[PDB]
């Protein structure tokens, strides 16, 4: 497969424009218009293993321009806002994630409903019954999960506060969001929340960890086709702590936009705190005759930071520094989920006024802080794409663990903590994202010169229009081979080349809302950079 690797989706103007070719040594190359006239040139240069890029940053007309270099032959275009169109798609993707709602035809197409799991949610072990409607569907399944949902609703309500211009004017479905209309990440956001809301037992504070069906249904199966009795499972420690820090999150920045929402969330959050104080950190485990997402973490301090540190900048309060900052010095992974989440408490730790937390502390955070980003950059020097990872990361979800990084970067950047490769890295994980891999795959449906055009996601594989729903991340390339399309397919090939488009690969090509959410977040970085 000789071929020029490159961004699929396009490149700004105003931003770095990197490609990718096999060789062993420096090549010549030129960019030319549609009508033949060289424009721009350069040389090749090594990045490592039998990588060469080329850099042609310089060139800013807008414009569909020929590449070439050697014999090999490509076109790459140049757009004032290249990545507008796909950021959209991604947040898009939330609302044709909709649960217990209808989706209009003029806006959802083809993958349009129709109320799925409407059904009053029985609690495990007993008859008691409340009304749980999404809210999101997870990943390609139909099943609602508290846990991955504060990542997802974490990410985009930091998309809102960093980037809110390059969201300003991205519109999601229309005739499903109330009033006050909010911005576009914060209206798309808002119906995770208030199903998020519903799952909070009033009785305990505490949090159910998942209702969803017995079992998965078949990846055949439409989302009202699945009318399969739904259950609650119990309330779980991170289940109660994630909301509780999401909620907290939420109060903070739904209130000059729904001053109702947001008193709402803050006592969600008061309430779920309390039932934290009074509960031993156990472990989730999936209830017998439960089969479905069990999201399981054995390690739960770095939840009890993020639900600290989210409480300590929703109230201002000094007083829960004293909480906070114990657990801050702990070495946990400082990382944005789902199960390690201690980034999002050091962010809210850094983000809330200096005079309510210690000078000392605050400054070996930031410190440390620095060392994470510093050996990521090291990571990112090595690659060849010049994305921080290395071959072992590749794993289940890999692209969210990319994603997660290059949002790590431009999270610090707003603290102060400023590492001048982050805008590298996030155009650099862009590019990755968007074709600039050994395998030249776009890891978003519907977007590049080779998109995914089987994902595991069922209202995509349900309707038979062979193309699924756009704006979706896939997993990406996981080198453990973990399904039986992988590991009869994918045996022997590199880390990187750990993927295949085929909808029976869940552990390669499975979507989900918190793999779009750091997504969203790294895109409108990028747009934002103008
Ligand atoms: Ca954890
Ligand atoms: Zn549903």
């Amino acid at each position: 497969p000789k071929s020029i690797f490159y961004n699929q989706v396009g490149y700004l103007i105003s931003g770095d424009k990197r490609f990718w070719i096999q060789a062993h040594e420096p090549q010549p190359f030129a960019l030319r218009t549609p009508e033949g006239q060289a424009v721009f040139a350069g040389m090749t240069k090594p990045v490592g293993g039998n990588w060469y890029v080329g850099d042609f940053t310089a060139l800013r007309v807008p414009g569909t321009y020929t590449l070439t270099v050697g014999t090999l032959e490509a076109r790459v275009v140049i757009h004032r806002r290249a990545y507008r169109d796909v950021l959209e798609a991604m947040l898009r993707f939330f609302d044709y994630q909709l649960c217990g709602v209808v989706l209009p035809e003029d806006e959802a197409g083809p993958w349009a409903h129709g109320a799925c799991h409407t059904s009053d949610a029985k609690v495990f072990g007993t008859e008691r019954a409340l009304a749980c409607p999404g809210g999101w569907h997870d990943a390609g399944d139909y099943g609602k999960y508290t846990v991955p949902a504060a990542k997802a609703v974490a990410d985009l309500l930091l998309a809102h506060e960093y980037f809110p211009a390059a969201l300003a004017h991205v519109r999601p479905m229309r005739s499903v969001h109330r009033a006050p209309h909010l911005p576009p990440a914060l209206e798309v956001a808002r119906e995770e929340i208030a199903w998020l809301l519903t799952m909070q037992d009033p009785a305990t504070g505490g949090v159910y960890h998942k209702v969803t069906t017995p079992s998965f249904p078949p990846l055949d199966t439409r989302p009202e086709d699945d009318d399969a009795p739904l259950v609650l499972s119990p309330i779980s420690y991170a289940a109660t702590a994630t909301f509780c820090a999401a909620m907290a999150h939420a109060a903070l920045v739904y209130r000059p936009f729904d001053p109702a929402l947001s008193s709402c969330c803050a006592d969600a959050a008061r309430r779920a705190y309390a039932w934290l104080g009074a509960h031993e950190m156990q472990p989730f485990h999936n209830p017998d005759g439960i089969l479905t997402g069990e999201y399981g973490d054995a390690e739960l301090r770095d939840e009890l930071l993020w639900a600290s540190c989210a409480l300590l900048r929703m109230t201002g309060d000094s007083a829960w520094a004293r909480v906070c900052e114990p657990l801050l010095d702990l070495d946990l992974p400082w990382e944005l989920g789902w199960a390690d989440v201690a980034l999002y408490g050091v962010m809210d730790y850094l983000r809330t006024p200096r005079a309510a937390v210690s000078d000392d502390v605050r400054n070996k955070v930031k410190s440390r802080l620095l060392r994470e980003l510093d050996a990521l950059a090291a990571m990112a020097e090595s690659h060849p794409f010049g994305i921080p990872m290395r071959d072992d990361d590749f794993i289940w979800g890999s692209n969210m663990v990319l994603l997660n990084r290059a949002m790590a970067f431009l999270l610090a950047e707003g603290v102060g903590v400023l590492h001048p490769a982050a805008h590298t890295v996030a155009q650099r994980a862009a590019d990755y994202l968007f074709g600039a891999n050994p395998l030249g795959q776009c890891y978003v449906t519907g977007f590049g010169q080779r998109p995914v055009r089987h994902p595991h996601h069922r209202p995509s594989v349900a309707a038979d229009v062979d193309h699924p729903v756009p704006g979706m991340v896939v997993g990406g390339p996981n080198r453990h081979l973990q399904d039986e399309i992988a590991r009869a397919q994918l045996a022997g090939r590199p880390a990187m080349e750990a993927y295949i488009d085929h909808q029976d690969s869940y552990s390669t090509n499975e979507v989900a809302v918190y793999w779009n959410s750091p997504a969203v977040f790294v895109i409108a970085a990028l747009l934002e950079a103008r």
